[PDB]
């Protein structure tokens, strides 16, 4: 908008605060020093930033770049992200390893195409309501747990969800354009969601890890198994703690004298569309005295 343009000559370090930023915009101009002056068409001109490691705490300014298109940001130590929240123009945001907790300056970015928060502790992401026009979306090593509103994102075709916390991808069923899903390390024991993503090519559902609702130190203990595949059906045990034993479609055990949590794995190798994948995964069952 009016005064996110400047009207006379200007030194970089001025507009630029933070000054891992003030040299990304130097070095990216081919400039000499921060005390240069750079005028708006200058500004104007630039449509790429790469700046990732390169330690930035703020990249206030950037409202200065109206066309700006692709922003690598990747291992910085942004938190704050407004001056974003204007830059109309933007498709590619790469903001890795940060600290972005905040996603409401991204709402009226809605010519974004592909955003990346990967390990930024986020939990709520439930902002992306504001931006269905997504197409890549890397979210994995936060801590998120409700993906609700993911349903939404009917135009992703690369979905990352690995190292997370969710027991329910029931909100994946209906995104059929996905090609690649990562879904790794969370806690995913039903596979039904995803009988009709046929247009996957890379799948992965490594290493889930699935808790259980307590019971009690019993001689006779008998938990029902919980983990299905694709298509409904309980995958079987591919071993199971305490000389445990699985007659479908339960885990068996026999106790007293050791202790308080049991527990089985589970293997089953998947096909959905052209893709393979492992389900391998651990249920847990935890008891009190
Ligand atoms: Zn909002
Ligand atoms: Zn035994
Ligand atoms: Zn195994």
């Amino acid at each position: 908008l009016g005064s996110e343009t400047i009207t006379v000559p200007t030194p970089i370090k001025q507009i630029f605060s933070d000054d891992a930023f003030a040299e990304t915009i130097k070095d990216n101009l081919k400039k000499k020093s921060v005390t240069d002056a750079v005028t708006q068409n200058e500004l104007n001109s630039i449509d790429q930033i790469i700046a990732n490691n390169s330690d930035i705490k703020s990249v206030q300014g950037i409202q200065y770049l109206p066309n700006v298109t692709k922003l690598f940001l990747n291992g910085n130590k942004l938190t704050d992200i407004k001056p974003l929240a204007n830059l109309k123009n933007l498709g590619w945001l790469f903001l890795d390893e940060n600290k972005v907790k905040d996603l409401s300056s991204l709402k009226d970015l809605k010519k974004l195409k592909s955003l990346s928060l990967e390990h930024n502790g986020i939990s709520d992401i439930n902002g992306l309501v504001h931006l269905p026009q997504l197409e890549s979306l890397y979210l994995g090593n936060n801590k998120i747990t409700d993906i609700t509103v993911l349903s939404r994102l009917t135009k992703l075709d690369t979905l990352s969800l690995e190292d997370n916390q969710i027991s329910d991808i029931v909100p994946l069923a209906g995104l059929t354009k996905l090609q690649n899903l990562y879904l790794s390390k969370n806690h995913i024991s039903d596979l039904r969601a995803l009988a009709g993503l046929k247009n996957l090519d890379v799948l992965e559902l490594f290493s889930q890890e699935c808790l259980n609702k307590p019971i009690n130190h019993q001689s006779n203990l008998v938990v029902p198994n919980t983990v299905k595949n694709t298509d409904g059906s309980l995958v079987t045990p591919e071993i199971i703690s305490d000389d445990g034993d699985y007659e479908k479609p339960n885990v068996k055990w026999h106790l007293p004298e050791f202790t308080n949590e049991v527990s089985f794995i589970f293997y089953q190798p998947v096909t959905i569309g052209k893709a393979k994948a492992r389900f391998h995964g651990r249920v847990t069952q935890p008891l009190k005295e």
